[PDB]
């Protein structure tokens, strides 16, 4: 039962533009011996809470340009690091990382912190998992900010959410290749390739959580879960579609990183139609898969859109 390692704290000593204080949650229900890190910024007694979920192969550092904007508006911001990433503990075996392992962690976190009036902010795996959370406790969610993401349902139900896996060759195929094949995986080099506008310092922050390959089991497993979806993931993701289509009635805002070869327009437009009340997406021309790197714009416009619909 859950053999995991912890990244030395010194590895985070020289981060670029990450002045956010660490918060930890030990022994969450179903996760004994595991410490999870999360940021808790802005007014702790705020009525609105922005739950920012990251994806592969990043961490809360990805939301560093969005957190200040949300906090300045008077809202509380919660940005957790999934187990295997950021400052959270990292199981050594890939077999321990599953769809429900990460999903149940999010549910436990929300219950432990008793988060309400949540504006769900998602992208990539933050969305694959995040988008399935509201149907479990709908009264806790108020709004949604969705950036490049979708649902991991089966190919028949939604072909658009499976088609990108095989084409184009330089899309998810190259992405997965870059992550699961290198014996010595260098995340600073990976991120510089998939987010060409990052500075050397910023790319370095993405390598910070991983002193060596033994810390990368979660990183290697994520891409494999997009290609091989277990029955639980398919069932949960399918039920989630019905939620956004028939049950959801909250404020929504969508932003698409137009240069993303994985989850761009091909996926985002079909996603827009499935989310009841999702407005016309904000298309960010220069943004790639990691839309949050152009997040100040997304954050500001989302707040403006929300204010005009209360």
């Amino acid at each position: 039962m859950v053999n995991a390692i912890r990244t030395p704290d010194q590895r985070f000593s020289n981060l670029d533009q990450y002045p956010f204080s660490p918060n930890y949650l030990d022994d969450l229900p179903g996760y004994p011996g595991l410490r999870a890190h999360y940021l808790d910024e802005g007014n702790s007694d705020a009525e609105d809470v922005f739950l920012c979920l990251h994806g592969e192969p990043t961490w809360s550092y990805l939301y560093r340009k969005m957190i200040p904007v949300f906090a300045e508006s008077g809202a509380r911001v919660i940005a957790p690091d999934f187990f295997g990433f950021g400052k959270s503990d990292k199981p050594v075996d890939e077999e321990d990382y599953t769809f429900e392992f990460h999903r149940n962690f999010l549910l436990a976190l929300i219950e432990r912190l008793d988060l309400r009036n949540i504006t769900l902010v998602v992208q990539d795996w933050g969305g694959f998992l995040g988008l399935t959370l509201p149907m479990a406790d709908p009264s806790r969610f108020k709004r949604l900010i969705i950036m490049n993401a979708c649902l991991m349902t089966d190919p028949v139900t939604q072909p658009a959410f499976s088609a990108f896996v095989t084409q184009p060759a330089d899309g998810f195929t190259a992405w997965k290749y870059d992550l699961v094949t290198p014996s010595d995986l260098r995340l600073d080099q990976f991120m510089k390739r998939w987010a060409p506008t990052l500075t050397e310092a910023e790319a370095s922050a993405y390598a910070a959580p991983f002193p060596d390959t033994s810390y990368q089991a979660g990183v290697r497993k994520f891409p494999k879960m997009v290609a091989q979806r277990d029955q639980a993931c398919i069932d949960i993701s399918t039920e989630a579609i019905s939620f956004w289509q028939n049950d959801w009635n909250g404020q929504t805002f969508m932003a698409i990183g137009m240069k993303d070869k994985l989850l761009g327009p091909d996926v985002m437009y079909p996603m827009k139609a499935l989310i009841n009340g999702c407005p016309e997406p904000l298309e960010i021309a220069d943004a790639g898969h990691f839309v949050q790197e152009f997040g100040e714009q997304v954050a500001r416009e989302a707040l403006k859109h929300f204010a005009e619909t209360e």
